[PDB]
Parts: C-alpha cells; structure tokens; sequence
C-alpha cells in the first residue's frame, strides 16, 4: 500500500555525468561512448546571453577551449559540433560506465526522472511532467544546465530531456538530447512567453484509479458522462480534452478496479465543480496531474530495473 | 527557481542491494563489506507470521539455507546470527562496490530517501520523514522488505531505515540497521497501535521559508508570537510542540529572509485557524510537513554529493 511519486533510480545515469567549461561558464554534461552533450549556451558570457549570434561565437572556439572533467580526470576534446541547441564534445575515451541508451522525444505530459546536478556532481532526483504548454516545474539554480531527464525500460535508459533555461516567470525550459527545444522556447536571456498551462486529464484519472486501488475513494459518485459532456467542464477548468485514444490507455486500470473510464470522469466532473470540501485524496488536496497511467501500473505492480 | 521533493542520487546504495532467499520467502538484503543484512522474517512462512518465534525458527536453518544472489552470481554464506530483528549473513566475498557508510538511528521528523526494491532490484526511489509516532508512509508492496533509507553526505552513505512491516491501517514500519524497530512496532501480523499522527512544526516552518524564498509569500501576515502561545494553538492542531532548539535550528533561515522565526510562527498559526481559502504554496493545498530545515537550505543551494 502507499502511493508516492517515485523517480527512476539514478545510478547508470550519475555515471555518465561530467562537468564541462569553456571560458569561465561551467555546466553539466552527458558523457556516452565518446561524445558529451551539453547545451551551447556553455560558450556564452552573460552578457552574450543577451542576445547571443551561436554560430559566431562558436567559431571563436577551438577543441582545446573546451574543458571536460570526468570525476578527477580530464577528457582529451578531439572534435566538436553544434546540432541545434546542444553541443556535441568528441572526446578520446568511451565512458566505459555508458548504459544502454535511446534518445527519445517525449509527448506533453509523459513524465520523467530528472538528476539535478551542479559542476558535474548530482545533488538529487525527483519526478517531472512535460507540461501541456512544453515547460517544466523544476527545482533549478544557476549552473545546472545540462542536468538531464530519463525513462528506464530494464537496463535502458531512455534520455527525454536536457536542462537549459529558467523563464522570468520562474519555470523551466530545454531540449531534448538532439538539442530541439520542447515548446517555442530559445536560448536568449528574454521575455519569453509560455502559453496557458492546462492540466494533464488523463494523468489525473490514472491517478484516482490509483487512489481507488489503494482505497481512498469517498469522491466516487453516482454519476456518469459522456466524453462530449466531460469536455465541456474540461473547457471551462483548463483541464486537457479526453479522446478515445486516452481512454484506451486508462482500460487496464478500468478493468482492474471495475469503474468504467467515464463514470470516472463523472467523478473527476464532479470533483472539479465542487472541490474537495477540505478532503484529501492520496494525501493531496489537489488533483494530482504527473502520474501517467503508465506511472501508476508500474508502482502498483512493482515493477524493477536492472 | 522551484522547490521540489528531492530524494538522493541512488547509485551508492543500488550497488549494495541483493535478493535474500529462504525456504520459499524472498526478500531484499543489504550487502556491505562481507555481511549481508536483511528482515529476520525472512525465515518465516505466511503461517509462522501470526505468531513467530524467531530463535526457534532460527535453529532450523543452517548457512546453506539461505540463499543470497547479487546480479546473477551466488554468493557463499559461511556465517549468520540475528541481531534483534536484522539477520547478518557473513558471505565469503567483500562487496566491491561498498560504499562509504555508516548505521544511524534517526529522530522523529527526520527525512530519508528509500529506494523501493523487489528481488534484489531497484524499483524506484523518493523522499519520506520518520513521522512523530515512527512510522513512515511509503509505497511498499509484497516482497519491499530490507529496502533501505538512506542520507548522504558528500560520498559517505548513512543507512537509517530497513523496511519490515506493513500495519493494517496501511503504514510502514521499520527498523534502523542494528535491528531494533522505530516505534512500538514488533515482527509480528497482528494488529498494532500507532498512535496519534502529529504534524513536525518545525519542518512545516522551514517549508514556509522555502516558499518565501521561491517568491510565493500571500501567507505572511502582520501578527507576531511567543513559544507559549503558538504552541498552545499547535496543540490544538495536533503539531508537534516548538521548542527552543528548533527556533535555533530556523535562524540560517530566519536570517535569509529577514523574518523573525517567531513572526513566521504567527503566520504559520493564521493559516491554521483561516485555513487556505483555496490557495496554494510551492503548488500544495495543504501545509508540509516533510522538508527538515538541512533540506530546505541544501536545495536552495545546490549541495552535491560524489
């Protein structure tokens, strides 16, 4: 019993950290086989952030520019090459602790493990979802660019994420490891807009299945809807449309508690329009949006890695 | 920017975990130096567990009995003996990757990370505080025992908690690694009293300076206090009595904000008596409890470890 958000564990990940400097900027590092990642924005000062032109600065820069610590030991720079916003460092050592990896580009709301890290040492792990409008809240202070957000299937890591930028507004921004931003995002020190924030419904109702199972469920009620109706509260509370598609994926924990994915939603409807009454539910009092249905199965059933 | 349920970087401790089997019970045992150590009740059967007498049990088992798998190499026991409720199995090979370590037994309303296992295999990892009556409320299925909590300071892995037991009403409770329960807690299935659940006060406090650091600062009112008279409300709430000592704890805190601990203290008492009124801080709808004061000020600062 319990349900608590759980991150991956973080050891084949701490690995593959190192720090990297070039001119007085240090930042994060992925080092696999022989090339580290890390974001472009490492050859900027601040006052380059301002307004900074990528391609000329680079061409300042050699090889030897570029310093790469690994623990103790220093990594020989023997090439490098900017794709899109990271930069990819080509060093003379494999890593030899490297992971079975992928490099994938994660949807709006699947979540992920991130390993906040400062001069290339970790200081902590927790639980993320991409937001609806491509942010993050994180927990992010100068110098941990670079940090970098993960899936494990068994003994692979899937690498979804890399740190880049806090917004004014105070929430988080970055790429994925081929260096695309997730959302309209740039790597300039300015105002930058991130649309409306919404709420992940399909997360929040994996998350009341989860409730069920672990049985808190005062907020079931007599009531069912139809996806067209469960929309339309959508609508007016911000809250994600529901498509068949999402009710697919919500069938295995249907079928496991025996509650239909809409009278679910009658609930969910029922809880947005009246609150909780000062109730909690999994010890939150707000509906909780960063479990996926995915989340929930693997926690219920105990599912390990390598 | 952003505040942030951090649990330590797992991989010291992932290093250290192996699968225990005895008879037709497997659980998770902690491998350090050339000792193993895990749940005496890892020699008992469903039926043994209603009422145990574990030196009986204990005589029935030899070295060869138990056996200990890291990976997928068998490791040879050549030794055991019960501490309190923890059993050491002497093994005949020193694990090579044993961390720096030490045993503590930690206080009320400390925090810990567990990393949840299953078979000797990581499940994931999150952040939990010893509750005031010595439980824990964790994630925990069939087969978590001798999952471990842990700190870390710099490259030194302080091991607190072994997982034992699940209580009826849904919470956990543990031992520290000599064996000896947290709590009034036995190895037993029966039913057992935890008793009231109060809220740690002065993590609540240090989560308020947290936000305030964070910018979220609606809740700082105009009122002040004494010791005497929020501990008079506190009572009333069921927080946990402050105290002197933990004013002195709050003072690198206090002296970041500029707000007298005892002016926070008034705040903290208005929410208390007037509630949220439907507001949020750090993105919880409810006051909490599970950040300590070393937590607040290690997250605000980026503190790593190796």
């Amino acid at each position: 019993s319990g349900f608590r958000k759980m991150a991956f564990p973080s050891g084949k990940v701490e690995g593959c950290m190192v720090q990297v400097t070039c001119g007085t900027t240090t930042l994060n590092g992925l080092w696999l086989d022989d090339v580290v990642y890390c974001p472009r924005h490492v050859i900027c000062t601040s006052e380059d952030m301002l307004n900074p032109n990528y391609e000329d600065l680079l061409i300042r820069k050699s090889n030897h520019n570029f310093l790469v610590q690994a623990g103790n030991v220093q990594l020989r720079v023997i090439g490098h090459s900017m794709q899109n916003c990271v930069l990819k460092l080509k060093v003379d050592t494999a890593n030899p602790k490297t992971p079975k990896y992928k490099f994938v580009r994660i949807q709006p709301g699947q979540t992920f493990s991130v390993l906040a890290c400062y001069n290339g040492s970790p200081s902590g792990v927790y639980q993320c979802a991409m937001r609806p409008n491509f942010t993050i809240k994180g927990s992010f202070l100068n110098g941990s660019s670079g940090s970098v957000g993960f899936n494990i299937d068994y003994d692979c890591v899937s690498f979804c994420y890399m740190h880049h930028m806090e917004l004014p507004t105070g929430v988080h921004a970055g790429t994925d490891l081929e260096g695309n931003f997730y959302g309209p995002f740039v790597d300039r020190q300015t105002a930058q807009a991130a649309g409306t924030d919404t709420t992940i419904t399909v997360n929040v109702l994996a998350w009341l299945y989860a409730a069920v199972i672990n049985g808190d469920r005062w907020f079931l009620n007599r009531f069912t809807t139809t996806l067209n109706d469960f929309n339309l509260v959508a609508m007016k509370y911000n809250y994600e449309p529901l498509t068949q598609d999402h009710v697919d994926i919500l069938g295995p924990l249907s079928a496991q508690t025996g509650i239909a994915v809409l009278d679910m939603c009658a609930s969910l409807k029922e809880l947005l329009q009246n609150g909780m009454n000062g109730r909690t539910i999994l010890g939150s009092a707000l509906l909780e949006d960063e479990f996926t249905p995915f989340d929930v199965v693997r926690q219920c059933s105990g599912v390990t890695f390598q």
